[PDB]
């Protein structure tokens, strides 16, 4: 009940109004969970990212609560940090750190990453996934739009509006919640998928860093799902241009047989990640992508 739900949120958030705590608001995006702004913390002077949402006009209240609770209790260096939340009337505020570097999508569509830079991004994403999966959380919507970058080359994952919390008693889900082009086949072909669906999505992001877009991008979402489920493991345009160790990494992420697909813990040991350049190597790409954005 919107009532029992509102009390739940009331217990979760900090008391009072945020309006006096932050200044210089600047819209930077929007989603089904609200509008996101860049703002200045009056006290600390830290620039943050604030999402404002009107509860009255919000379908799944349960999901927003779950999103906040998951972020609060699963802090990690590779996950955009959740700072606080407030509730003023029907206006819910969620405050988190701001990554000024933009998204990975901007980088892959505007620049050309080399393998050493790709291995670094993949490593950081895998660190977030290994952490989440070992903490019983499947993100379920891994894609370049949800990977943000710091001006120093930091790589962090965000938007837990679709994550799932599992347990040994119930280690699998069946809800279709991800984004078509990054969805693993089993999410379609059958019911009951596990944490490895995030590994598949990571593999698609790797293709993105290589080719600039995920497979079937020019195709209709409804169609893409069919193709993914029927063709399975995507085909690379110019496989011969990639190193043997990167090609092997890709095959382990995009394997059809879930059991055969590498897990996060396993892939963190993969030798492709060892050719990673320092994250500072991403700063030139971020600058270029940002200017073009
Ligand atoms: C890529 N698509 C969109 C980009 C934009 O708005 C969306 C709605 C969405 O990002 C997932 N969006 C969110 C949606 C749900 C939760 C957190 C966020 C969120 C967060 C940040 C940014 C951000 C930073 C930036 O420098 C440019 C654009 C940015 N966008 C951010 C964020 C951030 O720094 N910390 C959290």
């Amino acid at each position: 009940s919107d009532e029992e739900i509102l009390e739940k949120l009331r217990s979760i958030v900090s008391v009072g109004d945020p309006k006096k705590k932050y200044t210089r608001f600047e819209k930077i995006g929007q989603g089904a969970s609200g509008t996101v702004y860049t703002a200045m913390d009056v006290a600390t002077g830290q620039e943050v990212a604030i999402r404002q949402m009107n509860l009255q006009q919000q379908p799944k209240k349960e999901l927003i609560i779950n999103e906040i609770l998951v972020m609060r209790e699963n802090k990690n260096p590779n996950i955009v940090n959740y700072l606080d939340s407030y509730l003023v009337g029907d206006e819910l505020w969620v405050v988190m750190e701001y990554l000024a570097g933009g998204s990975l999508t901007d980088v892959v569509t505007e620049t050309c990453m080399d393998e050493g830079q790709i291995a670094a991004v993949c490593r950081e994403c895998l660190q977030a996934l290994e952490f989440l999966h070992s903490n019983q959380v499947i993100h379920r919507d891994i894609k370049s739009d949800n990977i943000l970058l710091g001006m120093d080359g930091s790589v962090k994952l965000t938007d837990f509006g679709f994550c799932a919390q599992i347990t040994p008693e119930q280690s699998k889900r069946s809800e279709m919640v991800g984004t078509p082009y990054w969805m693993a086949p089993e999410v379609v072909t059958r019911k009951a998928y596990g944490p490895k669906v995030d590994i598949w999505s990571l593999g698609i992001m790797a293709i993105e860093m290589i080719e600039g877009e995920p497979p079937y991008l020019n195709e209709n979402p409804l169609r893409a799902l069919y193709l993914i489920a029927t063709n399975g493991t995507p085909e690379l345009q110019n496989p011969e241009k990639l190193s043997a160790i990167f090609r092997d990494f890709l095959n382990r992420c995009l394997d059809m047989d879930v059991e055969k697909r590498g897990s996060a813990k396993e892939l963190l040991q993969h030798q492709f990640l060892k050719i990673a350049k320092p994250l500072s190597s991403l700063t030139p790409l971020i600058a270029a992508a940002k200017e073009a954005t």
